């Protein structure tokens, strides 16, 4: 998958 932690506001960083 990817375009994930876009929502949070980071992309596609790290987990956490
Ligand atoms: C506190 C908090 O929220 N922490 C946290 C934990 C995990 C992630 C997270 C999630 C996804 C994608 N999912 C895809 C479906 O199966 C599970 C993972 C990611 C996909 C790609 C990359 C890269 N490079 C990082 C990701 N990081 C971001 C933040």
């Amino acid at each position: 998958m990817w375009q994930r932690r876009q929502r949070r506001g980071e992309e596609r960083k790290a987990p956490e």
